[PDB]
DNA sequence: ATTATGACGCT
DNA sequence: AGCGTCAT
């Protein structure tokens, strides 16, 4: 009743990029603008690894994961942007640099949570209080919002896309009570607003266009952004919920994509989100812990309550590169050389780090797999950092590992790694 | 033979 | 600490 908390308390937004690392390569090389093509990383083994993928070329059917030559068999124009090489491994530099030109952006207009490369989140419920006083009452016109759907709408009593997103929009702001200002349909009307502003500013000054989930809370807001990509945003009312909900899978939800949804399922015999409306709290905490249980009790009725943190710069660097097959590492100069390529790149990195950042990592992070192992890790050992020195650093690692060597001969290196992964965390101001 | 990342929860 | 899960 009135006393029912309804998770409106928060107006918060995720910008997601549109096939990222495929638009960087675009925008620096005209030829691949507005065709289908893909980023691949290293061509050797069957054309190379896709890693990105134009919504052109995603028509043919390619996809990530997908090796380039059985790409070219859906799509034979594909066209191809490699990743750049160096010390023999894919180096991402040019998509972290890309990156930090959007989040800086962002950043004039809130404060913003640095989710991964080219997603981040943004708490606007301060910045619309303040549009909110500019506007005093003054309804909001529909040209503010040129790329905005309204999930649900349009519905009640043209067979085009962008008219039906116009039909639905005049429903909308024809619903709007612009007279109250604690109105929370009206607070996401004016995060839409400005998140139409901040992909505007995006565009023109990187040429990168986004995709953006307009809610109550990080949960909502990406679900939103996704429903209508790319190059659109998408506002998710509280009310939208039940019926955005009742034929939504439980996979579709941000930490549900696996082996926990997967038991939500399996264990409560449903397949929708909507679906978890009919169990307790008690009955929720009691198969899938405290923690998950109340917070799946208030996301199925559309409320999360965890916080955009102000974090723009990610916690950590690393350097990662696998050995598949064959060539997997058997020897002692093998594994020393191949953490010295990595430790080379992390030096690189940090040194960068440090003087754009104020900030020293303290602690160095060495992960290794072993051949046959299904896990991704086997072993992570950790060890001081205390100097930005590759040929330190790779010392440093090696000898954390140095005894999971099986072999009786020093030269010789087994099982053989298939894996090698530096780290560098624990920072500390500078 | 996906690969290269990155954040956070559990114990 | 070291491991697991989930995500771009
Ligand atoms: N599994 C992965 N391995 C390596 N790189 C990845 C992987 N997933 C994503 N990336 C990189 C390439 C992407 O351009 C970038 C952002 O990823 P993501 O948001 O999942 O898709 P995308 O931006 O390419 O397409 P979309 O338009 O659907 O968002 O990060
Ligand atoms: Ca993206």
């Amino acid at each position: 009743g009135p006393h029912m908390a309804t998770g409106q308390d928060r107006v918060v937004a995720l910008v997601d990029m549109d096939c990222f690392f495929v638009q960087v390569e675009q925008r620096q090389n005209p030829h691949l603008r507005n065709k289908p093509c893909a980023v691949v990383q290293y061509k050797s083994w069957k054309g190379g690894g896709i890693i990105a993928v134009s919504y052109e070329a995603r028509a043919f059917g390619v996809t990530r994961s997908m090796w380039a030559d059985d790409a070219k068999k859906l799509c034979p124009d594909l066209l191809l942007a490699q990743v750049r090489e160096s010390r023999g491994k894919a180096n991402l530099t040019k998509y972290r640099e890309a990156s930090v030109e959007v989040m800086e952006i962002m950043s004039r207009f809130a404060v913003i949570e640095r989710a991964s490369i080219d997603e981040a989140y943004v708490d606007l419920t301060s910045a619309v209080q303040e549009r909110l006083q500019k506007l005093q009452g003054q309804p909001i016109s529909a040209d503010l919002l040129p790329s905005t759907y309204i999930e649900g709408l349009p519905q009640g009593p043209t067979v085009q896309k962008e008219g039906m997103r116009k039909q639905g929009l005049f429903q909308w702001l024809d619903s709007l009570q612009i007279d109250n200002l604690t109105s929370p349909d009206l607070q996401l009307t004016v995060g839409a607003v400005i998140v139409e502003e901040m992909r505007a500013a995006i565009e023109r000054e990187t040429g990168f266009q986004c995709s953006a989930g307009i809610s109550h809370n990080k949960v909502l807001a990406k679900l939103a952004c996704g429903l209508n990509k790319p190059n659109r945003q998408t506002l998710v009312s509280h009310g939208s919920v039940p019926q955005l909900f009742s034929q939504m899978p439980i996979r579709k939800i941000r930490s549900l994509g696996g082996k926990l949804g997967a038991s939500v399922i399996e264990i409560l015999g449903i397949e929708y989100m909507g679906e978890l409306t009919q169990f307790t709290e008690s009955q929720l905490q009691s198969h899938f812990g405290e923690k998950n249980g109340s917070w799946l009790y208030a996301m199925c009725r559309g409320i999360e309550h965890d916080p955009v943190k102000p974090r723009q710069l990610p916690k950590t660097i690393g350097c990662s590169k696998n050995f598949p097959g064959k060539t997997a590492l058997a020897t002692r100069e093998q594994v020393q050389w191949w953490l010295l390529q990595l430790a080379q790149e992390l030096e690189e990195r940090l040194t960068k780090d440090r003087n754009d950042n104020d900030r020293v990592a303290t602690q160095l992070v060495v992960s290794i797999r072993v051949q046959g192992d299904k896990r991704l890790s086997s072993l992570r050992r950790c060890c001081a950092l205390t100097r930005y020195d590759a040929h330190k650093m790779s010392h440093d690692a090696f000898t954390v590992i140095k005894n999971c060597n099986t072999s009786g001969i020093q030269t010789e290196w087994s099982p053989p790694l298939t894996m090698l992964f530096l780290c560098a965390t624990k920072f500390s101001a500078s």
